[PDB]
């Protein structure tokens, strides 16, 4: 039998950058949501305890897949509290519609659906704990898939309070150029003094990304199409780029600004979810 799941996208709907840790990660406040769109992952069980990843993902090496090494750390995680049936394996396979890089989370979305699919498939009983845990390893983006629920997060991204912002229609545009995260995250004139605010402050000041600001100076692209959405629609980066997203209220005016949109946004429209597609696919 195979069994298929939902890998979807999220937006940080808003993004403050508060400080550095010593280990060189940001303390951040964000407001993370899913998209009802992104990657469909199919499993099939193996008997002979191999793991494998049937459809490679552009430009990344099979043992370097997040896919593959979800599935590999909670293999030899269950395995080491004697929770994983002998001969457990999988093979499986992605179609993969998220940009690879771009701030929509698909690797760190991959990997916890796998952690999640798995744990159901091999009936390790981890717990929703346990698999955020293994999940922060793979990705400081993993723990908000593997729960599930849409939430202000602070810390590195792994304090989650579930929160339910209204979810609107976006268009989500790729601009032609790729953006290694490092590179905004070590820019030296990154806010990393924005001031730690509460819940109820974020919700009433106007959304931004305090990484947009060197993402737009620094790649043209990027400027290009914010400036294009801007007209349009309240328009912002989404992690720390490429990805772009503009917001309305309803798919038609989405749609139709799509329709417009020259093909160097390379666009999207897709409603945001607070549940994730995964959670709702486990029902
Ligand atoms: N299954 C996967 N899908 C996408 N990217 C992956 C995957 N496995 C590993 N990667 C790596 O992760 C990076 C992209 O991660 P992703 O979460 O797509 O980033 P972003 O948040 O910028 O979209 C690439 O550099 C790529 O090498
Ligand atoms: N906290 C971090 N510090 C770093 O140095 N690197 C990565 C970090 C992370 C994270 C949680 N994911 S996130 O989506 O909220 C975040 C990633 C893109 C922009 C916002």
């Amino acid at each position: 039998m195979r069994t298929q799941w939902p890998s979807p996208a999220k937006l940080n709907l808003f993004l403050y950058i508060t400080g550095q840790r010593a280990d060189g990660y940001h303390t951040l406040q964000t407001l993370f949501q899913f998209l009802d769109y992104g990657d469909t992952i199919s499993i099939e069980l193996r008997d002979d305890g191999d793991i494998r990843l049937l459809t490679p993902v552009e430009g990344v090496e099979h043992e370097d897949n997040l896919i593959v090494r979800a599935a590999r750390l909670l293999m030899k995680t269950a395995a080491d509290s004697g929770r994983l049936p002998t001969g457990s394996g999988a093979n499986i396979s992605i179609d993969k519609r998220l940009p690879v890089g771009g701030g929509l989370g698909g690797g760190s979305s991959n990997a916890a659906t796998v952690l999640v699919a798995l744990n159901h498939l091999w009936q390790c009983g981890l717990s929703m704990d346990e698999l955020a845990e293994m999940g922060l390893t793979l990705g400081a983006d993993v723990p908000v898939f593997v729960r599930g629920h849409a939430a202000f997060a602070e810390g590195v991204g792994e304090i989650l309070t579930p929160v339910d912002p209204p979810e609107k229609w976006y268009l989500v545009a790729h601009p032609g150029v790729s953006i290694p995260t490092p590179v905004i995250f070590k820019d030296p004139e990154l806010p990393r003094n924005t001031p730690k605010r509460s819940i109820e402050t974020l919700l009433k000041c106007e959304f931004s990304n305090d990484c947009e600001v060197i993402a737009r100076k620094r790649f043209r692209e990027v400027d290009a199409v914010l400036s294009w959405l801007l007209e349009y629609a309240p328009s912002r980066l989404t992690g720390t780029g490429a990805c772009v997203f503009a917001e309305f209220d309803t798919e038609s005016e989405a749609r139709q600004v799509l329709e417009q949109a020259p093909e160097w946004l390379n666009g999207f429209v897709a409603k945001g979810v607070n549940l994730s597609p995964l959670h709702r696919a486990m029902l």
